[PDB]
């Protein structure tokens, strides 16, 4: 149940959405997620980590194989706009941290 951010990133070929109910609750899980991944990255790994989008897509789908959901390719790039907010956040609050 860990992600590896070593699988190359897949074309979504889905475009059955999932229902509102399982998206956002697997945005949830996601979310505190990949802030926990986040949160043990060092500091310079977490600068160069808090914009960057094909580690946060690299989750999104590492997430939908280990958790056996298949978001459709909007739900997918939804979804990682959506861990962009959260990281910009969560790295806010760290930063205040630091200070
Ligand atoms: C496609 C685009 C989609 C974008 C969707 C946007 C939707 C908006 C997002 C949902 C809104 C929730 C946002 C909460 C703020 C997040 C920022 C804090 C994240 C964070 O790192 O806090 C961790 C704990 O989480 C926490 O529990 C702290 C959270 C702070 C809550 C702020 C208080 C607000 C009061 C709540 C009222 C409810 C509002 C009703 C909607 C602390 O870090 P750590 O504990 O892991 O460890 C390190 C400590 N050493």
């Amino acid at each position: 149940n860990k992600i590896n951010l070593n699988k190359p990133i897949i074309e979504n070929k889905n475009n059955v959405d999932v229902s509102i109910k399982r998206y956002n609750n697997f945005v949830d899980i996601a979310r505190l997620s990949i802030q926990k991944h986040f949160e043990h990255l060092s500091n310079d790994q977490k600068d160069s980590h808090v914009n960057n989008m094909e580690y946060m897509q690299k989750f999104v789908q590492g997430l939908q194989e280990n958790r056996n959901i298949s978001l459709s390719k909007y739900q997918e790039n939804k979804a990682v706009m959506d861990l962009k907010y959260h990281l910009q956040k969560v790295y806010a609050n760290y930063l205040s941290q630091e200070e």
